[PDB]
């Protein structure tokens, strides 16, 4: 199985890129990544900065998760980000994604050790 930290970073981090490139970003991206291989993930954002920028939010700002949880926390800065979405067309396999460019504080859960982003909870 993939851990925590691998699957983030598959399904989260573009650094290869500092924004989308066209509205066929997310499509191409949600593809490649295996995130359309037995479904559709309906919502996926990824951030186009270093990946040492982002495992760097877990000494930033400490905030709650969405769902309670303590252990999440918020960029200090605003970081460029694609927001990847479903659209009503969307149908598997042939899945469809509305992409969104902005710019944005991230909020991640971390974990383990070295202390890590493990799962994405919503941009600001």
């Amino acid at each position: 199985k993939e851990t925590a930290a691998a699957k983030f970073e598959r399904q989260h981090m573009d650094s290869s890129t500092s924004a989308a490139s066209s509205s066929n970003y997310c499509n191409q991206m949600m593809k490649s990544r295996n995130l359309t291989k037995d479904r559709c993930k309906p919502v996926n954002t990824f951030v186009h900065e270093s990946l040492a920028d982002v495992q760097a939010v877990c000494s930033q700002k400490n905030v709650a998760c969405k769902n309670g949880q303590t252990n999440c926390y918020q960029s200090y800065s605003t970081m460029s980000i694609t927001d990847c979405r479903e659209t009503g067309s969307s149908k598997y396999p042939n899945c469809a994604y509305k992409t969104t460019q902005a710019n944005k504080h991230i909020i991640v859960a971390c974990e383990g050790n070295p202390y890590v982003p493990v799962h994405f909870d919503a941009s600001v």
